[PDB]
């Protein structure tokens, strides 16, 4: 005899029909069908990858991802003024937003409902995401000026939102494995608790991600110009490591303020951020790879060339920058270990309606 397999499908195992003949070529054996499966393990975004296009083709493309959005962006300038969608295709930043914010029926619901209500706990019990939202006054108005589609107010919505389609498609046309790994980062996890086995509302989960957005921002109020004595970087080793600052720098905090922010990899450190905390600690790093590795009587070291050139350029201004050679910093005003007196009341006590029960 003679039989022959190829590819053919989903469900959401794969298909696989197939033809046996004799050699005289005839049909027999008949047909076939299979489902095998493959080793899987989906990730997530990297909540600094965003940017105009965004899976826009897509949109198009499939009802799929359609809808998606559509309810997002929907519920969206429905519930608070404003299209992400429009957001995400061009980035009308510069004096971005602000809402007409109707002074008339729609008002309200905006201009109220959900806006000024807005609370969040970094410092004191009510703080409600800035004020000005007051009774009537009509019109707010977001704006950072190299790009809106950004300001991590709006980032998650989109970058969230847009996997979230994409996944929808797959399982769409089955490619989803029942067995597989959710994967996270910062927002990233949403990217899948969000997708993968459902939990809460297509709708709601932008509402938070965009709550978790704003909240991110109103608990370090600072500079009431434009700006924060905060921020980040990440670093590589340069000449043994590993750990290696895990103190080295868990040595700086004893004497100003700062934590590792994410981990990715040994080669690669998110670092959290306290202004002085750079330019003050930079030239740490930045002397030890004066070509100096790890030997020697331990204990009675360490806090040398820190409170060194640390009590140093913490006074070398006001409101610093940072440097390079060796840990490049980011580009934000924030962190992810500092907030911690903020937690529950916010992302905790808002996770709570949306995501809990059933």
């Amino acid at each position: 005899x003679x039989x022959x397999x190829x590819x053919x499908x989903x469900x959401x195992x794969x298909x696989x029909x197939x033809x046996x003949x004799x050699x005289x070529x005839x049909x027999x054996x008949x047909x076939x069908x299979x489902x095998x499966x493959x080793x899987x393990x989906x990730x997530x975004x990297x909540q600094g990858s965003q940017e105009q296009g965004m899976g826009m083709d897509l949109y198009k493309t499939s009802k799929a991802a359609q809808d998606v959005w559509n309810r997002a962006d929907n519920h969206f300038k429905d519930t608070y003024g404003f299209s992400i969608l429009d957001i995400v295709i061009n980035n009308p930043v510069n004096l971005t937003i602000h809402f007409g914010g109707e002074k008339g029926k729609r008002i309200r619901e905006n201009y109220s409902a959900m806006i000024f209500e807005t609370i969040v706990d970094g410092k004191l019990k009510t703080e409600k995401i800035f004020k000005e939202i007051n009774e009537h006054s009509t019109s707010y108005t977001f704006r950072s000026e190299k790009g809106l589609l950004s300001a991590t107010q709006f980032t998650q919505p989109a970058l969230t939102l847009m996997e979230k389609a994409a996944f929808e498609d797959l399982k769409s046309k089955g490619l989803i494995p029942a067995d597989a790994t959710f994967a996270g980062h910062s927002l990233g996890e949403y990217a899948a608790l969000a997708s993968l086995a459902d939990v809460m509302s297509i709708e709601s989960l932008v509402e938070v991600v965009f709550y978790r957005g704003m909240t991110m921002q109103v608990a370090v109020p600072r500079d009431e110009l434009g700006r924060s004595n905060y921020g980040m970087i990440a670093i590589n080793p340069g000449r043994v490591a590993a750990s290696f600052s895990q103190e080295a720098l868990q040595y700086v905090v004893e004497r100003v303020g700062k934590r590792t922010g994410w981990l990715v990899e040994i080669v690669n450190y998110n670092v959290e951020n306290q202004q002085y905390v750079a330019a003050g600690d930079l030239r740490a790093l930045d002397t030890v790879t004066n070509v100096l590795n790890f030997i020697k009587l331990q204990k009675i070291d360490i806090i040398e060339l820190q409170k060194s050139l640390s009590l140093e350029e913490v006074e070398g201004h006001l409101f610093x920058x940072x440097x390079x050679x060796x840990x490049x910093x980011x580009x934000x005003x924030x962190x992810x270990x500092x907030x911690x007196x903020x937690x529950x009341x916010x992302x905790x006590x808002x996770x709570x309606x949306x995501x809990x029960x059933x």
